[PDB]
C-alpha cells in the first residue's frame, strides 16, 4: 500500500438524518476520491444506545474512519420536554461509538458537537476555546452536556493513547431530507412546513416566540463539504467550528420572512410571543475554519432557502412530518 | 419503614458510616445494608439491575466509584471519566426505576472550577473547566449534577449530592503511588521509622487543603439522607479558617507517629490544584452547632488505627 495517501473504510452512523442525507449527497456526486470505502448506516443498521450492536456494527465493518453524527436530535421545543432522555440516550450512543472505534483500532473519529452547548452568559463571539466556560442555556441541558462530554472523552483517548478522535461544531443546521416534523423539529423546517400548510389552507402563518432572537444557519450540503475536508485534512483534537460568518447571523422574523418570499406565501405573518424564545443569541465566529479554508464561499441564505422549500415541496410525502 | 442501600459501604467514608450506625446512630425501622464491589461490579448494568432488585432500596447512598489521589488521576482520566460514569448511570437509572424516595450521591471539591473566586460554593460547580490533573474524574462527578438534575426535573425525583472536600480516616487507601496525600504520607513515615529513612513529602510543601475526618463526614451523610431534602448538592466541609498546608498536614502525621527523621521535599513533584477553599455556609443554615473533629486529633486517630491494623490495611 501507499504510505502517503492510504485505504479508507469510512463508517458514518447517522447516516440516514439531515447531515447523513447531504455527506451521501455530496460523495454520490463525485468528491469521494478512489481508495475510500464508505458505508452509512442508520439505526436499523444497530441501535448505538446498546453496546453489543454497536460493538458488533464495529467489527463487521472495520472503519479506519468514523464520522459519528448518530445522536438523539431535536428543536427547542423538544428539548425542553425530554432532558433526561437526551442525556442518557446520547451519552450511551457516544461511548459505544468512541469507545468501540478505540478497540477496533480506528485511526481517526470526527464527531459531531453544537453551538447549542456554549455557556449561556457568554462574552461573544464565541470560539473552540469556550466550550467549557460555564452552564450552558436551561432549556436543553441535557442535549448540551451529553455533546460537552464529546470533547471530554476525546481529550481523554486522546491524552492516554493518542488517538486522533476529534469533533466539529456546527451551528444551526438545515436542508433537504430534515425533521420537518412541527413540533419536534427546527426552526427553517417547522416554518417551512407550516408555510406548507397555511398556503394549502388559506391560514396564516404563525412564528413562535417573538421573532428577535438571532441565529447562524449553515447548509446541510456546505456542512457536509467541511464535514469532509475536515476527516481528510484536519488533524487537531481540539474541534472546530462550521459556521457561516459572524455578519451573516439572522432574526427569527427575516428567517421567517426568508421562508415566505420563498414559497411565495402571501397570508398573514403573526408571532405567538407566549411561546419560548430560547436562547436570544449564540453568536459564534468561524476565524479557525478561515485559517484552514479562507476562500470556501458559503451558500447564499436566501439561496438554500429556495432550495429548501422546493425539496420539501417536491418530495412532501417522503418527508419525515 | 427505611430500607438503606449503602454502594461502596467497604472503601474509606462506607466504613465510617458502617462505624456510626453500628455504634447506635442508627434510628429504629431502618434496614442497612451495605455493598462492595463483590455484590456487584456497578459499571455492569446487569448486575447492578439485580443488586437493586433483591434489596428494595426505599434510600440510595452512592459511595461508589473508582477514586484516587492526584498522582492516580493524572495517569488515568480515560478510566476515571468511563468507569465512573458508568456507575453513576447505572445506579441513579436502577434507583429510579426500583422507584427509590431518594438517592445520596458523592461529589467533591476536587470537581470546582480551577478558575475561580475563594470561597467556592454550590453555585459555582459548573462555572468553568475543571483542573487538568483529574478532568476525567472530575467531569464525571459534575455530570452526576447533571443528571440528578434530570431526575428531579422530568419524574421529581428527590435526588441530590453532597460535595465533601478531601477526607480521611481509618480503612483509608494507604497505597502511596495510588492514595491521597495523608494515608501516604502515614504510610510513609511508618516506612521510615522501621528503615530508618528520611520522609520525602512530594511537592513544594504550600499547596493549601481542607481535610475532613471520615467519621465526621460519616454523621452530616447521615443527617442528610434524613433530613436534607434539596436537589442542589450540599458543601459538607471543616470551615474556610481551618484550611492547612501541605505542609503542615506533613508536620501533624510527624508528630502523631512520634517520627524523628529528617523531613524533606521533592519539588519536581506536582502540587496539583495549589487552592480549592470551600465555603460550607449553606451547611451552617442547618447545622449551625456541629463542632468538627479537631484536625491534629483526627490525624493521631488514624496514624493509631493505621500502625494498629496495617496488616489488614490497604497498602
Ligand atoms: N440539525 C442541527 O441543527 C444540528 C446542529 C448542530 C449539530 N448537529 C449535530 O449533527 C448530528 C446530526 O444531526 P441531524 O440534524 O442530521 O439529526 P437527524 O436528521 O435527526 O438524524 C439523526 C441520525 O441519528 C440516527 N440515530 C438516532 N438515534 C439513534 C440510535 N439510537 N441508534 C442509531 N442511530 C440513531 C438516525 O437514524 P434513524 O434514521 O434510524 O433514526 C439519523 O440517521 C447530531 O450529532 C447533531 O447533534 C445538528
Ligand atoms: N477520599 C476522598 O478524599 C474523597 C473526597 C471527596 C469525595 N470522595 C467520594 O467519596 C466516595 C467514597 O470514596 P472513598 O474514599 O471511600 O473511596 P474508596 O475507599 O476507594 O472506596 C471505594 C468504594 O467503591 C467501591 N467500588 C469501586 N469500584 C467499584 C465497582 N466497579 N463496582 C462496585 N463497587 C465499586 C469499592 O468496593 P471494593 O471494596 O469492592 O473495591 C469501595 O467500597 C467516592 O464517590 C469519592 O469520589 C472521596
Ligand atoms: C441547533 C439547535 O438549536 C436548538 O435551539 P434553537 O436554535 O432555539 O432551535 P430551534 O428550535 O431551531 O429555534 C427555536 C427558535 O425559533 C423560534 N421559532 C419560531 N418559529 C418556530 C418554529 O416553527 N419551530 C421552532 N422550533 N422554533 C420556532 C423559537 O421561538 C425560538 O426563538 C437547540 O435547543 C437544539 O439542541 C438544536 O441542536
Ligand atoms: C480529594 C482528592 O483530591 C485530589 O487532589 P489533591 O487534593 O491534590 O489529592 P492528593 O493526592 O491528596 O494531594 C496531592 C497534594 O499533596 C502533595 N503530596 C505530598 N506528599 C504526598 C504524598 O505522599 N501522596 C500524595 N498523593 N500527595 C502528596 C502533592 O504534591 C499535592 O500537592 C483529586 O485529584 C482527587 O480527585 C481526590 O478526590
Amino acid at each position: 500500500e501507499n504510505l502517503y495517501f492510504q485505504s479508507m473504510r469510512i463508517l458514518v452512523t447517522g447516516g440516514s438524518g439531515l447531515v447523513g442525507k447531504a455527506i451521501q449527497k455530496v460523495v454520490a456526486d463525485g468528491a469521494g476520491l478512489p481508495g475510500e470505502d464508505w458505508v452509512f448506516v442508520s439505526s436499523k443498521d444497530a441501535d448505538l444506545t446498546d453496546t453489543a450492536q454497536t460493538r458488533a456494527l464495529f467489527e463487521k465493518v472495520q472503519p479506519t474512519h468514523v464520522i459519528h453524527l448518530a445522536a438523539m436530535v431535536g428543536g427547542l421545543f423538544r428539548n425542553i420536554k425530554y432532558n433526561l432522555d437526551f442525556w442518557r440516550k446520547n451519552v450511551h450512543m457516544n461511548d459505544n461509538v468512541l469507545h468501540s472505534a478505540f478497540e477496533v483500532g480506528a485511526r481517526k473519529v470526527v464527531s459531531c458537537l453544537s453551538t447549542c452547548i456554549f455557556p449561556d452568559k457568554t462574552t461573544y463571539p464565541i470560539d473552540e476555546t469556550m466550550i467549557h466556560n460555564g452552564p450552558p442555556h436551561n432549556s436543553n441541558f441535557g442535549y448540551s452536556y451529553a455533546k460537552r462530554m464529546i470533547d471530554v472523552q476525546n481529550r481523554a483517548y486522546f491524552q492516554q493513547y493518542g488517538c486522533t478522535f476529534t469533533a466539529v461544531i456546527p451551528t444551526n443546521v438545515f436542508g433537504p431530507h430534515d425533521n420537518f416534523n412541527i413540533e419536534d423539529g427546527h426552526v427553517l423546517p417547522g416554518l417551512i412546513h407550516k408555510v406548507h400548510l397555511a398556503k394549502s389552507s388559506g391560514s396564516a402563518l404563525t412564528v413562535w416566540g417573538t421573532g428577535n432572537p438571532r441565529r447562524q444557519f449553515i447548509y446541510s450540503l456546505d456542512l457536509a463539504q467541511l464535514f469532509i475536508w475536515v476527516l481528510r485534512e484536519y488533524n487537531e483534537v481540539e474541534p472546530i467550528i462550521l459556521s457561516v460568518g459572524e455578519e451573516d447571523e439572522v432574526s427569527i422574523k427575516e428567517a421567517a420572512e426568508a421562508v415566505v418570499e420563498a414559497m411565495d406565501f402571501h397570508g398573514e405573518v403573526t408571532f405567538d410571543t407566549t411561546k419560548s424564545d430560547g436562547q436570544f443569541k449564540k453568536t459564534a465566529s468561524n476565524s479557525k475554519l478561515r485559517t484552514y479554508l479562507p476562500d470556501f464561499r458559503f451558500t447564499p441564505f436566501k439561496q438554500a432557502v429556495k432550495e429548501t422549500c422546493a425539496w420539501f415541496t417536491d418530495n412532501y410525502e417522503q418527508a419525515r412530518k
